[PDB]
């Protein structure tokens, strides 16, 4: 047996520029537009389908978190670094210009363009 | 890249609540307790990390979607019928008590305690 997560949704102020900064930043194909949604295709037969958000006030801020190889992570964090992109050890944001070492691995917190969270790490938690 | 989604947090009225409603309705191993979250496990890798948010009034509804197979939906479906889980074939939730055919498969939306639009399918969309 065998259930697995398909999409879901994350609502941004802006959708095109969200998923095409995730798109860029992770090294993964242009967003496929479907109907109101920008989606983001992972290679875990899952994908995050970015829509505007329609309603009032601001965005509460969500959690994605990615896991990479560590070859993935040289080439991405470069593209940080690279790109000025803030980003922080910490899911709390309280150590910037860092990574983490949790698990032995490698890890660090970004933002999109509507300010969830988003993470990326090259070992599981707790592995 | 082999970049995969590794976890994404739901916000919710009550992570126990949620998480519980979800596994049992879905066939999912218990959910796992680890720091603030009630953790939802999937099988392709990915997690949905509940979290109680309590803030703000009601909460924005999301959207997550699960791939299942033809056995799994007639069991999940079995449950939901059994439980008196309200569904739809369509996500606005005008096809009160229908399956959708999206796609040549099966498909219908519930809700989770705090009103997130679930999805279960037995077909990628465009498939
Ligand atoms: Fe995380
Ligand atoms: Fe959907």
């Amino acid at each position: 047996m065998a259930v697995e997560l398909n999409h879901t949704i994350v609502l941004v102020k802006d959708k095109d520029a969200s998923a095409t900064f995730m798109a860029d930043l992770l090294g993964l194909p242009k967003p496929k537009e479907m109907g109101p949604f920008a989606v983001l295709q992972l290679a875990n037969d899952v994908s995050i389908d970015f829509m505007d958000f329609r309603g009032e006030g601001d965005i509460v801020p969500g959690h994605c978190a990615f896991l990479i190889s560590d070859e993935e992570f040289d080439q991405i964090f470069g593209r940080i670094r690279e790109g000025g992109i803030e980003h922080w050890a910490d899911q709390y944001h309280r150590e910037p210009g860092r990574i983490n070492d949790r698990d032995g691995g490698r890890g660090v917190y970004f933002e999109d363009p509507s300010g969830h969270n988003m993470e990326i790490m090259t070992r599981p938690y707790g592995s």
